[PDB]
């Protein structure tokens, strides 16, 4: 699908593209070969569905914590600079980017949020959100607002939620996810009585609070480095500061690596390579995106020298000091996506802040509770024994979700044995190659019928009954992998109806004898 012989880049909208494209004229220059920069709506949710039929660009700009999804899936090249490259770049950029032991992509810039101020209106900015509200009466008195940002993007409202103890996952634990405790809570609480109070309105989106601040209707923002070109422009006198804090507590912004990826699917991976180490990656190629939209704090230890003199750069590392470095792990994405639920519909009134959370918190743990259901019921229905390790957080519900599959799989597998047994002497496997073939099967027929638990439990007991096999030709180790397979299509089909359901709650009252 991927054309061979040019360079098809893909990078969000936010950022120095037209920079980028002359990075892409320079690289033609030297070598004939056209390098295409696009800025795609929705390009990080459009790249693995593209990808994984061998399509999309040869390089994919985002910020690191998209990057293991796309390397789980196997959409990325390893990437394998010498280490005189590697030295370049600072360590902790190259730490953002390794995946599994490997380097998934090239590091950028660094990117955190930080407080934007209008210091002809408010000369001295807030240190605490709790002050806030007087100071937006104080701004309402002459025809302004103390504060607008971003309320559809989660990465903006986070600072606040992690600020009194919220989190995505502990230290990574991916089985300690902090989106419904206490202190993820009181930061959104804070949130939506700044709404209720009219000190912010819950429909404020990217655009909206970018015009009111560079017009100079708005006293402050939250945004990152990329934003500055724009107020420049404008002749806004400006400040970039810390964050305030909340409940005597710093915001933490979750921090970013810009981060070029190569698609594995790409025939340009020599060019790729050549074009983001010799020409992107260089003093004069960043300069040229700096000044198009500003990248942050670079991961280019030269350049970086001559930027981190700005105390604009000096307040975003600052922010990113306080802050956290996201995690790359899978889960990021379904994370986000259930955060981002939260945050609107708690905003907007449609949900309470504990509906909300509860609910952000079901979807965030979904694809690892699923996992460890199907996994241990494949297993010991291999094995005849079940598996004597703790349950870990939510064990009640894993340990009745596995006794109610014991009752109602069996069942299915006891009734229908003649049909199981005919798709699977139809399959005839014998390796983890016919496991792999056999997985892109269910996925077709799983997605094609109805949702319900029936249908579900059905998928997993195919699942059973596969494994049961697997044990019997000595091709155990396959069991594991026809898990995760399963586990996969399922919670990436049916995460709406599944949280909707309350997860496996929904499944052990559903069928509860
Ligand atoms: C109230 O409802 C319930 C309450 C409690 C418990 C269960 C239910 C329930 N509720 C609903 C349904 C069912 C049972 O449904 C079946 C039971 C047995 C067989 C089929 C189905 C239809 C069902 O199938 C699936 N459901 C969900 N996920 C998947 S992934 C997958 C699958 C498919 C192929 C693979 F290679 C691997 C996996 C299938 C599947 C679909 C059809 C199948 O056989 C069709 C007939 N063939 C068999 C072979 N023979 C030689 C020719 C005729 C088989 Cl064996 C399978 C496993 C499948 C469905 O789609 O609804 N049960
Ligand atoms: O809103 C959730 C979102 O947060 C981050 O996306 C940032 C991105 O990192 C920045 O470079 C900038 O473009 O703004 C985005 C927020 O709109 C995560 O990187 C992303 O995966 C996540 O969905």
């Amino acid at each position: 699908k991927i054309e061979e012989g040019k360079l098809v880049i893909w990078i969000n909208g936010d950022k120095g593209y037209n920079g980028l494209a002359e990075v892409g004229k320079k690289f033609e220059k030297d070598t004939g070969i056209k390098v295409t920069v696009e800025h795609p709506d929705k390009l990080e949710e459009k790249f693995p569905q593209v990808a994984a039929t061998g399509d999309g660009p040869d390089i994919i700009f985002w910020a690191h914590d998209r990057f293991g999804g796309y390397a789980q899936s196997g959409l990325l090249a390893e990437i394998t600079p010498d280490k005189a490259f590697q030295d370049k770049l600072y360590p902790f950029t190259w730490d953002a980017v390794r995946y599994n032991g490997k380097l998934i992509a090239y590091p950028i810039a660094v990117e955190a949020l930080s407080l934007i101020y209008n210091k002809d209106l408010l000369p001295n900015p807030p240190k605490t959100w709790e002050e806030i509200p007087a100071l937006d009466k104080e701004l309402k008195a002459k025809g302004k607002s103390a504060l607008m940002f971003n309320l559809q993007e989660p990465y903006f409202t986070w600072p606040l939620i992690a600020a009194d103890g919220g989190y995505a996952f502990k230290y990574y634990d991916i089985k300690d996810v902090g989106v419904d405790n206490a202190g993820a809570k009181a930061g959104l609480t804070f949130l939506v009585d700044l709404i209720k109070n009219k000190h912010m309105n819950a429909d404020t989106d990217y655009s909206i609070a970018e015009a009111a601040f560079n017009k100079g209707e708005t006293a402050m923002t939250i945004n990152g480095p990329w934003a500055w070109s724009n107020i420049d422009t404008s002749a806004v006198n400006y400040g970039v500061t810390v964050l305030p804090t909340f409940k005597g507590q710093p915001s933490k912004p979750f921090v970013g690596v810009l981060s070029a990826g190569i698609n594995a699917a790409s025939p340009n991976k020599e060019l790729a390579k050549e074009f983001l180490e010799n020409y992107l990656l260089t003093d004069e190629g960043l300069e040229a995106v700096n000044k198009d939209k500003p990248l942050g704090a670079v991961a280019l230890k030269s350049y970086e020298e001559e930027l981190a003199k700005d105390p604009r750069i000096a307040a975003t590392m600052e922010n990113a000091q306080k802050g956290e470095i996201m995690p790359n792990i899978p889960q990021m994405s379904a994370f986000w996506y259930a955060v981002r639920t939260a945050v609107i519909n708690a905003a907007s009134g449609r949900q309470t802040v504990d509906e909300a959370l509860k609910d952000a918190q079901t979807g965030s743990e979904l694809y690892r509770q699923s996992l460890e259901i199907i996994s241990r019921y494949l297993r010991e229905q291999a094995t005849g024994a079940a598996d004597t390790a703790p349950m870990g957080a939510s064990g009640a519900t894993s340990r009745k979700a596995l006794e109610t599959l014991r009752r109602v799989g069996d069942g299915v597998q006891r009734n229908h044995e003649t049909a199981f047994q005919g798709m699977l002497r139809k399959l005839d496997i014998k390796n983890e190659d016919d496991v792999k073939s056999l997985s892109r099967v269910m996925i077709h027929v799983f997605s094609d019928g109805v949702t319900n638990w029936g249908r579900i439990v059905t998928l997993i007991s195919f699942g059973a009954f596969v494994a049961k096999h697997l044990k019997t030709i000595n091709q155990e180790s396959c069991i594991e992998p026809l898990a995760e397979s399963i586990t996969d299509v399922l919670v990436r089909t049916k995460r709406d109806w599944l949280v909707k359901q309350r997860g496996w709650d929904g499944f052990v009252e559903f069928f509860h004898v």
